[PDB]
């Protein structure tokens, strides 16, 4: 099957424009009711073989909100519960995410895909932070929710848009170079709005690596760290031949099935599936950890670099958000890039910081606050403007 084609599709359920400003009043008011749906389409793996995955698309509609609609491409955060989707998901919290509440309310059609191996995918695992499947499956999922929005006769107005939040931020980012640099005639891409992503992958992790950065503690560290080198590990299979080589027991024996896999990531971090932060150097193996922060060559940190997001120049107005407050994926990453795109000609990059200004609110969880903050935030300042 060719890229995009749409596999399966089915609606779940809709939510009044009243439902939604009640959830908002808890004042902003929602202008359109919002229909969730559900798709599985074709697209490619990491090598370019065919692949399946399985998408979330929210149209708007109403009295108040006839269209045409902008159609916004997002991307979603760190998954490790294999089966997981994000259509189920909203269904199951009866509409209550910014995703209908902020964006599908105000007439913004919303597609975003579970990404390889997540969700109803067949894929073996999941690419975590790997710019390339993060754009294709993206992409792919775009496709196909056109397919199924050209059957519903859903007025779109041609303009696209992006967003992600934390790897979403990452994914959005990917997938806005991908399509400025070979797809501008089929997607019309107006506005890119990126939220608290690691676009500097590599210094991320290597200015985290010994459990703090600047910010704070980076206190989910080996939950992420580990999900990033397994993963890349899948994807480059050039960093080990047996897990022992990178963890020490009993880590290396369960670390892989995890993922992604039959726990989430708030799952393993309430029940201390893993060791914590403070005990990092209990948990990889010594030559790996010294190794990492102290070679370039060492393989994990190649694998980061082939997935940073800085050397190019955006075309597409753009708007970086995330808080200073942030201490799992530090606003760095924004400045860090922006200082890279202009240097490359781009002056079509901004920064919005929606941190408190004060570091006694500096934490790791200070992250998760930006997916809300900032979406209201890019919406008001960019996308809105950009319909």
């Amino acid at each position: 099957p060719a890229r995009g084609t749409l596999l399966t599709s089915n609606f779940l359920t809709s939510y009044t424009r009243d439902a939604i400003s009640a959830m908002l009043a808890s004042p902003e008011q929602a202008k359109c009711n919002v229909r969730v749906a559900e798709f599985t389409y074709a697209t490619i793996g990491v090598e370019g073989e065919p692949a399946t995955a399985s998408g979330v698309l929210l149209i708007p509609g109403g009295e108040r909100c006839s269209g045409p609609y902008p159609l916004l491409g997002w991307g979603h955060p760190t998954e490790a519960l294999r089966a997981q989707e994000q259509a189920k998901e909203i269904r199951d919290a009866k509409g209550d995410d910014p995703l209908v509440t902020r964006l599908a309310s105000q007439g913004y059609v919303v597609v975003g895909s579970d990404y390889l191996g997540l969700g109803k995918s067949n894929y073996a695992y999941h690419p975590y932070l790997h710019s390339a499947s993060e754009a294709s499956a993206t992409i792919d999922a775009m496709r196909a929710a056109r397919s199924v929005l050209q059957h519903l006769k859903t007025p779109l107005s041609g303009k696209v848009m992006l967003s992600g939040y934390s790897q979403g931020g990452h994914t959005a980012m990917a997938t806005q170079r991908e399509i400025e640099a070979h797809l501008s005639k089929e997607f019309h891409l107006v506005a890119s709005a990126p939220i608290s992503g690691p676009y500097a992958l590599e210094q991320t992790f290597l200015d985290s690596w010994s459990g703090s950065n600047a910010v704070g503690e980076n206190t989910f560290g080996i939950l992420l760290g580990s999900y990033a080198i397994v993963a890349m590990q899948h994807t480059y299979k050039n960093i080990y031949l047996e897990p022992g080589q990178v963890f020490q027991d009993p880590w290396a024996a369960k670390v892989e099935p995890l993922f992604p896999g039959k726990q989430s990531l708030t799952d393993m971090f309430l029940n201390d599936t893993l060791p914590s932060i403070d005990k990092v150097k209990s948990y990889f193996q010594p030559g790996f950890y010294s190794d990492f922060p102290s070679n370039p060559a060492n393989p994990f940190r190649q694998d980061l670099a082939r997935n940073n997001l800085l050397e190019w120049a955006p075309q597409t107005p753009t708007l970086l958000c995330g808080s200073s407050n942030d201490a799992t994926v530090p606003l760095k990453n924004a400045q860090t890039a922006i200082a890279s795109f202009q240097q490359r000609g781009s002056n079509q990059v901004a920064l919005v910081d929606t941190g408190t200004g004060n570091a006694s609110d500096n934490s790791a969880f200070a992250h998760m606050l930006t997916k809300e903050s900032c979406i209201v935030v890019v919406r008001d300042q960019l996308l809105d403007k950009q319909r």
